RNA sequence: CCCCCCCCCCCCCCCCCCCCCCCCCCCCCCCCCCCCCCCCCCCCCC
């Protein structure tokens, strides 16, 4: 049981409490153990303890002896125990816990009063309990009791009187997950002095049980009410009738199958600021269904409609000036719907949204008409998503309308056009464009000409052609930060590709063909593409197939710090290669063919290091190419995973498998 | 000059005749030369010349001298010069000539009698000339004379007094190719003596006179007598009446556009053996069009049907019985066509068919059905084509008529399905079969069980699945010698696959996924299915990605002469694994990772060979490793191409690029 | 004998990620052949 500050035995095997720890322990963690008992004999050298885990164990019964060595223990974690009976005696000397979790402890019925002796107690867990009532006890007590767990008991019934004992409590989270709970009694949330959430989460009510809950539930400070996977079948306009009265600022209807929502059932919620309604089953959405929420400032709609049947093609439409009431709604996010489309009127009235997501949310959005987001004109939209639409066509201002837009996303799409430039236009504020897994993609000489503010450009698995024409695309991009160009089997890249680009700090280049490019012997001499990018921090090569590097291609990377060079072709590194690199830091050159490792080349590259991966390469273990290597290696700082593993000689064949 | 035995001068820029030669010369070759003119003055110590070619040059005017210092000269080559004036002296010595060429010699006209002098000449040729008549003397000469070329001139008209010449000459080739004679006079052909054949290749005949040309040739020795690109667009009954009283042996009709072939024409053709048609564009072929043919034995119709059109899809239709004449058919060629498919009734008649050929033949032959050739079940046919078909799906019994059927080729087809088993039967005499480049093949335990007598097995490039069955698919292949399976990306193969082919010989896995099956890791242990190949020749392992050869795996291979391991991933090999190979002659080592070559391991494959590939190694220039396969280098006889090219050293760094 | 609660260990299935090897298709470049066209120089015939 190792323990420098805290104690831990998980998975330890342990039976008995060890007897040879430090006494200034703070943290006693016993947890996954074979504790029969817990003798309180054994805890007279154990004085200092604060926070006592002893759950998943076999303790059956406790002594009121225990908290008596523990004066200054605060946690009391008895997760998952056989502790079936209890006695005012069991937390009697017990009065400074601060937590006292009890779940799984197989508890059938509080006798008298178990909680009394204890006044500072903030959070009582008892979950997965077989209680059938919520009486704690006959008199008031557990006053700065501030949450309280009862999900997964055998409780079928709220009486008032049996939470009579909260009368001047505060419970900010009442959980009553997972009840058969089928009956309300008058009054009974009134018991409590200060009643702030509700969590009746996968319990079974119904409309009509819900429009009772609602009922009760009128006039108190409640803030929070979740009735997650409660099978709320259908809504009516009078079911949150009582909730008229309160101050409710969240609600969720999570998982409730919700088949169709009532018309202006929602209009007794006017300080509602977050909806949940994901994961339902939504036919059919009026124009006044919305109503009344014209307070709500995030909205979730993942999956809140239903999905596309080939029996009946019953797909969801939504009626036309459906969100025209949420005046306050910032947030949106309706992902993996199987919405038909957008519509002239399907966004109308969001004066305040900034975040909207459409990710998998469409059957088919095939063309971006420029007339598809002209509900979208009035909002001040800053991040769209729009992968996974199966988006196959952008056509001229399709993002007119769209001038605050910041951030957009159109990956994961099957994209397939030539770039004309013109796709952009009215993105004046537009920092990162995302066009990653695309179908294909032809950039022309002015195909971001219209976006002058791009910082970010993601052309990742695109299959861009013509980015060799002799106006660099990439001209206009003056702020252009963050470049990818991975996965396009790119061929040929001029020499002037990336001119004036100062401010390029991350670029990506792997899985590319540009092994011509750098060769000695390409017509016109090699390429230098990368010249100019003094501020480039991150470079990747990966799986270019070089054969050889050209000398001066690292001339100017000064701020270069992580250099990516594996899965290449290198066999020999001309000398003078890396003495332009001052701030290099990572260092990979795995699965090439290097063969030796000279202080010529590869001197000022391990000046200092954090990270160096030449793993799998066919070393030669010979004195004039691998002795500087090992003396480096023996006295060094520089981080080399799996150096025993994989730095191993190939020749000659007296050296073979030698490390 | 070089001359051992003969004399060549092919591209040297030669102006005069040389002076330095072996008197004993026999041939003397000055093509393609500068010789504005040859005296004869410079050939008195040539004067044992037999054959002289001067063509391809510059020469205008030759003398008689010149065959005076050349008694024994028989090839008197002249072709492409200047030579348009002819008298009775220049060929007035010249007498035991066997060949006389005179293309392109842009002869005009012959004036009185140049060939007189002559009587021994066999061969002679005036083909690219501006000869308007034939008439080639007064009286009668060239006794001898065999074959006489005329094409290419501008010959508009056939006298019968023009070839009076040749009363007692016989001609068995007489080329009047690429003329534009329109006229034929009665009796024409009568005057020489013995005419064996015509070729009026490229001639503008047209109906009309093709059958006043058939006409005319009546009553005499034809044998053979082309017609190609004779613009025959139409036959007629009537149309070779003139041939029924000769006995024609051989036809020609190539590249006619014969556009509709007529009703009983060939009838008139009783002994014709040899049947040309390739190139036409045959719409309707009749029943009774092929009538009288009843004894050709070579039938072309390559390409003899018209396209398909997509403007009124004119597919070639061929009625039923259309070959039931042609009794003594034994070769037909229908390759390159666009027929429907085969009717019940398309091959009905074919007694003594041997060869035929379906290559690209039809337009789309998905599903081989088990009546699709019920019309060859009384053809004894032995190799049958049908690659390029697009052959979809076979189903049972589609061979079942083919009882004696040999050669079987499937390849270059879409042929997806699995192997029941049943698709082969009534193959009992099937010796090889081929099955490469299908879409997709399924092999079962019984896939070739009922083709026991099978010989050869080509699956190259057919994505084979469940070959590592328990029972190998090859099992009933006793008598198997060439077994191909290269491209089909094999991946697991149990090591009985290839038990009891004693009588293997020809073995192919390239291009396949074995690497797993020899390393030591494997579970199970390596396979070792290259056991009991006692009779193997050839072995190819090309681009299987091997990295290490069990030591046990050669050693039954005593008769392996050609064995293949390039484009692998070897890096160093077990010693002893060659010892076996007492009879190997070629080794292929190419674009592997070896770098030591030692006398444990290549001793005994290195004792005698022929060939030896291992260019594209990284060798280690070492004094323990290299020493002994320089110092075998320096002292050997066999054949190791690009030795001062390829074989290079990468390691040490000293010795980099050093062969 | 029954219903539950753990701790340890051994298997099965599914999903995700990564690595090795290989095939097919396509892209970039180079080389070797065949055909056609154009241009330049020189030598002849009518």
């Amino acid at each position: 049981t190792v323990s420098h500050e805290v104690a831990d035995c998980s998975h330890l095997k342990l039976t008995q409490v060890p007897d040879d720890l430090p006494t200034n322990i703070t943290v006693l963690n016993l947890t996954h153990n074979q504790l029969r008992r817990l003798p309180a004999a054994n805890f007279t050298r154990y004085s200092q303890l604060t926070s006592l885990d002893v759950g998943f164990n076999t303790i059956s019964k406790l002594e009121p002896e225990l908290c008596q060595k523990l004066p200054m223990l605060k946690v009391l974690n008895l997760q998952h125990n056989e502790l079936s009976q209890l006695s005012d005696k069991t937390f009697a000397f017990c009065t400074n816990l601060t937590e006292l979790h009890l779940m799984s402890n197989s508890i059938q019925k509080i006798k008298n009063n178990p909680f009394v002796k204890q006044k500072n107690l903030i959070t009582l867990d008892l979950s997965h309990n077989g209680l059938s009532s919520t009486k704690l006890g006959t008199q008031v007590q557990l006053e700065n009791l501030q949450e309280l767990l009862l999900s997964n008991n055998k409780i079928q019934a709220l009486k008032s009187e049996e939470l009579d004992i909260f009368a001047n409590s505060s419970l900010k989270k009442l959980e009553l997950s997972s009840n058969q709970i089928k009956e309300f009694s008058p009054g009974c949330f009134h018991a409590i002095g200060r009643l702030f959430g509700l969590f009746l989460n996968n319990v079974q009510l119904g409309p009509s049980l819900t429009e009772k809950l609602c009922l009760e539930l009128a006039n108190t400070s409640i803030r929070n009410l979740s009735l997650s996977n409660s099978q709320l079948s259908t809504t009516s306009n009078t079911t949150f009738l009582g909730l008229k009265w309160t101050n409710l600022t969240m609600l969720d209807l999570s998982y409730n199958n919700l088949n169709v929502v009532g018309n202006d059932s929602f209009a007794w919620l006017p300080q509602l600021e977050y909806f949940f309604l994901e994961y339902n089953n939504i036919q059919h959405l009026f124009s006044h269904s919305l109503h009344g929420l014209f307070n709500v400032r995030y909205l979730n709609l993942k999956r809140s409609f239903t999905k596309q049947s080939i029996s009946l093609a019953s797909l969801p439409k939504i009626d036309d000036f459906s969100f025209q009431w949420l005046k306050c709604l910032e947030h949106l996010n309706m992902e993996d719907n199987d919405i038909p489309g957008i519509k002239s009127n399907m966004f109308t009235g969001l004066i305040n949204l900034k975040y909207l997501s459409l990710s998998n949310s469409f059957t088919s959005l095939r063309t971006l008409t420029n007339e598809t987001f002209v509900s979208l004109a009035h909002s001040p939209l800053h991040i769209l998503n729009l992968t996974k639409n199966k988006i196959s066509k952008i056509e001229s201002d399709a993002f007119s309308w769209l001038g605050h837009l910041e951030v957009l996303d159109l990956g994961l799409n099957e994209i397939g056009q030539e770039l004309t430039g013109q796709e952009w236009r009215g993105l004046e504020n537009i920092f990162e464009i995302y066009l990653s897994y695309n179908k294909y993609l032809q950039l022309t000489r002015n195909s971001f000409a219209l976006v002058p503010s791009l910082q970010r450009l993601m052309l990742r698995r695109v299959a861009l052609k013509n980015v060799d024409s002799s106006p660099s695309p990439f001209q206009p991009l003056r702020n252009l930060t963050i470049l990818d160009l991975s996965n396009n089997n790119i061929a040929n890249i001029n020499k002037k590709m990336l001119k004036g680009l100062e401010k390029l700090e991350i670029l990506d280049l792997q899985h590319n063909n540009l092994a011509r490019l750098w060769k000695h012997a390409n017509p016109g001499g090699p390429i230098y593409f990368l010249k100019g990018l003094s501020h480039l921090h991150i470079l990747n090569l990966e799986s270019n197939g070089f054969d050889e590097i050209p000398v001066e291609v690292f001339k100017d990377l000064f701020e270069l710090k992580i250099i990516d060079l594996g899965l290449n072709n290198l066999n020999t590194l001309p000398a003078s290669v890396f003495n332009n690199q001052v701030s290099l830091k990572s260092l990979n050159l795995q699965k090439n063919l290097i063969t030796s490792v000279e202080k010529k080349v590869f001197g000022p590259a391990f000046r200092n290091l954090t990270e160096l991966d030449m793993r799998f390469n066919p070393f030669d273990c010979t004195c004039e190419s691998i002795a500087w290597f090992v003396n480096w290696i023996n006295e060094t700082h520089t981080n080399i995973p799996e150096l025993s593993s994989h730095y191993l000689c190939n020749t000659p064949p007296h050296y073979h498998g030698f490390p």
